[PDB]
């Protein structure tokens, strides 16, 4: 698919058994993800937008399909106004920016 | 071009006549470059991410050559952690996800 920016590029997500919208974001080194209960082991973290850093849990090895593409790798949960798809899933549903 | 996702999406700006290394980016609705002097009038603005709000400076019709493609339109100027060129001018260009 492709999809323009004349508005944000929001998808739907399937993760934790849970459907979310969340926003494909090129500038995104990491995803980050509402706070939402996800089963298992996680270790601390803290990351930083613009604005300075908050705390997250970082989750590995987490299933997400992304508008229809199975993904699976870390994934960051933590108090965010927008879930964010950053380029360490992007790349594994084979995401371009083209101009 | 295509661009991956492998690596950060850093292209080259001319910005005030001056180079700059910027960031492609899906997940911003506007443009912020790092501090600086440029030509042309500019309002006190706040804009946010993750991590919480900024004060920048708010320049309106800015010509801007991003990967050597031309825009003209707003640019915040502030303390921005990295350079980013976020919706307003990613549709100048015609830049567009694909998967
Ligand atoms: C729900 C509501 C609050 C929303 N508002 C918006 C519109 N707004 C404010 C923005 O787009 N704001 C932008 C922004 O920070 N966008 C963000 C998503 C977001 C939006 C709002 C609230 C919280 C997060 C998404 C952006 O890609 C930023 C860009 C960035 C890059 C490096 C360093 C600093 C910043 N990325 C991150 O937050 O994580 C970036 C990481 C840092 N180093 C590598 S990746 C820019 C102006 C910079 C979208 S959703
Ligand atoms: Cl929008």
């Amino acid at each position: 698919p492709q999809i323009t920016l004349w508005k944000r590029p929001l998808v739907t997500i399937k993760i934790g058994g849970q459907l979310k919208e969340a926003l494909l974001d090129t500038g995104a080194d990491d995803t980050v993800i509402e706070e939402m209960s996800l089963p298992g082991r996680w270790k601390p973290k803290m990351i930083g937008g613009i604005g300075g850093f908050i705390k997250v849990r970082q989750y590995d090895q987490i299933i997400i399909e992304i508008a229809g593409h199975k993904a699976i790798g870390t994934v960051l949960v933590g108090p965010t106004p927008v879930n964010i798809i950053g380029r360490n899933l992007l790349t594994q549903i084979g995401a371009t920016l083209n101009f």
